[PDB]
């Protein structure tokens, strides 16, 4: 999926801030060196106010949770796992 969920995000912001907000951190050590960026589609959601980050190549969808919270528009955040793999049965 390569898609991650974010929480505690200030909806309203465009798809640029968040977008450049997640990859700008992936470019730190230099996880990507091409004519473009890693994340590709990070649309936001209204209501409870949350966002998603779509990576068409970034191989951090698993560690991206590392930014869980980090700092966006001066406000804590909350990344989640939109995969729900292995449904604990019982």
């Amino acid at each position: 999926a390569r898609r991650l969920y974010v929480g505690n995000i200030p909806f309203g912001i465009t798809e640029e801030a968040m977008m450049d907000f997640f990859n700008a951190q992936m470019r730190l050590g230099g996880l990507t060196q091409a004519p473009g960026n890693p994340v590709l589609a990070v649309q936001i959601n209204q209501d409870k106010n949350f966002a998603f980050l779509e990576f068409r190549s970034v191989d951090e969808t698993t560690q991206a949770m590392a930014f869980d919270g980090i700092i966006f528009q001066g406000q804590s955040l909350k990344i989640r796992r939109p995969h729900d793999y292995q449904p604990l049965p019982g």
